[PDB]
């Protein structure tokens, strides 16, 4: 299973996952602060990530950077 | 199991899943804000992905970029 | 499981599922207006897919490009 | 499992599906106007693919051209 | 599985399947006219493929040339 | 048989913090590293995301990041 | 299941097919004459192949030559 | 299932393995002299390896020193 | 499941199957002459092979010869 | 068709000595290799780690690495 | 499963296969004169080999040399 790699670039970014299945919600958000980082895997649970903030981030895809708000 | 990324250029990007099976029409509309990423599988319940509105998008096999 | 992505470069673009198994049929067809993106994978029910219309598609193997009647 | 693209280069051109099984006959015809492109797996009903008229074809093998 | 695309170079090429199992024999002849192309699985029922006549043939291992 | 990160802390106090799999997210255990130790993590039953935090050279399938303090 | 690509480089090519097993005889000798080309898998049947005869041929591990 | 190659660059180099599970504590150390090589898998019992010491080491993702 | 190529260089060469198993004996020769290639695979039966003559062998991990 | 480690004794009296594998942790064989002789040995249901001492020439699927006496 | 090529470069080479299991021991030395070849898998019987004489030996792992 997939991961991706988060890094933080600003205090206050969310790593949100959404609910695998039927149902599509946020179960969960991950606050990371400045030069924090996350590695998330796809689960049983979550099959998409969404990321609001300024972030530097892999995937097997490469490279991609989120803009902040 | 694959996914893609899409990066919003704009506000209000939408991304559209696609209900996998015999029917098709769309079961989740997720908007991003300008900046906002979204790295996306395909499911069970996904099986076709549309985006609308300016977006940033790499797959397994290059970038590809929507426009509004 | 393969998909194929399709990037509509004018309007009025259609990408048709065709059924799997003995029978060949259309099942669907999604319209794709201009500057829109289609990811679509080969599935249970979709064996073939039809591109009508101008668009660039990106597969496993390549570029090809769809041109309209 | 794998496909392959056809993109027709002339109008009324043919991708023939030839049946899995002990049994090799033709099954489904699908005409191909100019420009369009199909692309089509091999399948449980399908384990072989002609294409007649003229078309540009890529597979896992690389491309290769029919004439008519 | 693996496939071969072959493509004839002339008219009456021949795409033979020889039949899987402790038995080897022809099942099935395709005939393919200049400029046809026939992309062929290994199967169930064809373990070995024969091609007669002049055509140009993709496999996994590069081309190769049969010739009249 | 899953993926792993190496962390390399870059000063005293580095956290790799593992969060739970499944429903529920949390952090079930946080790893503290002083500087120049080596630790090379799964993701597990148990650990399906994984938080740095603190200065560290980090390595994974889709290259190297760095964290900071 | 892996292939090998023969092509004969002279009349009367033998393609000879190794029986799997405690046992090890031929089951199969296709003959081919020159120019054409036999693509042939080990299956549930052949665990080994001989080819005698001037021929042309292409495994995963590359180009190598028979001679008559 | 993946390994990890450790090298000694000085006395009393620890290699300690993590236990698998809900809970997390060290449950093997080994120690390496200077010049001896460990090699390790990840295992049903050990899903995380920390060193401690001046070592070389390489993994999957490249070589990486730890200092002691 | 993988396989070897062998060339005979001469006549006479000998590719020898060793049986899989507790034990370990040579089950089949094959003899190939000069210009003769066999492509031979491991098996349930075969886990070792064995070339004794003078061939060109090509495997997975590249080309050697015997000779 | 597990990994295997190819061990090149530089010196006599090399120890390539096989740990086991599961709860328990220990030496269970300890091969005896005199200069020149090469050992070529899987991981197993037996054998999860294996340490190699006196000076040889190691190669594993990370490369070469080399241990010293 | 995995195999390892050994050539040997001089008369006595022998091959040896270490039982797999809680038990190690030399289980079959094969002989093999300057000249022979051996291609030799890991095996239920078989979870280590090792070579005494001068020989090439080749492996996934690239070329090495055992010298007598
Ligand atoms: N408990 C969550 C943890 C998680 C993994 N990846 C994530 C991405 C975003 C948010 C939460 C997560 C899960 O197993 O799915
Ligand atoms: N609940 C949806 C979440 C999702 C995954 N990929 C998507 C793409 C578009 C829209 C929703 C999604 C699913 O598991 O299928
Ligand atoms: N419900 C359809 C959605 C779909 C996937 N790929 C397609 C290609 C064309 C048309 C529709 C589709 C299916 O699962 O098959
Ligand atoms: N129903 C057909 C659709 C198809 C796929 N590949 C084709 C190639 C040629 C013609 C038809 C097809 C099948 O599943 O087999
Ligand atoms: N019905 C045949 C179709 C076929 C596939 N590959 C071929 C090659 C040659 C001749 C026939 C075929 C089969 O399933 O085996
Ligand atoms: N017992 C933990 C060990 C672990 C693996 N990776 C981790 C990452 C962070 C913290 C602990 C861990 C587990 O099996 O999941
Ligand atoms: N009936 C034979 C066909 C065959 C495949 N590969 C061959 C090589 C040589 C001779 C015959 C064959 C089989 O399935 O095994
Ligand atoms: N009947 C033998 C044929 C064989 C395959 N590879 C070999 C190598 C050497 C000798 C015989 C063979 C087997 O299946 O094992
Ligand atoms: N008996 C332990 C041996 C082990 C493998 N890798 C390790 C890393 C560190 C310490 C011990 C080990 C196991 O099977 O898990
Ligand atoms: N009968 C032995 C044959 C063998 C395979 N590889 C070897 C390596 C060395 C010595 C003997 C062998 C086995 O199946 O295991
Ligand atoms: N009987 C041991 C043999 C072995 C394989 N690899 C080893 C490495 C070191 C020592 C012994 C071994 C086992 O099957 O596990």
């Amino acid at each position: 299973s997939d991961f991706v790699v988060i890094k933080a670039l600003e205090d206050g970014v969310n790593v949100i996952g959404l609910t695998r299945g039927a149902d599509t919600r946020f179960h969960h958000s991950e606050k990371l602060d400045k030069g924090e980082v996350l590695i998330a895997q796809f689960t049983e649970h979550t099959s998409a990530i969404k990321v609001r903030g300024k972030a530097y981030i892999q995937t097997r895809h490469g490279v991609i950077e989120s803009e902040g708000k």
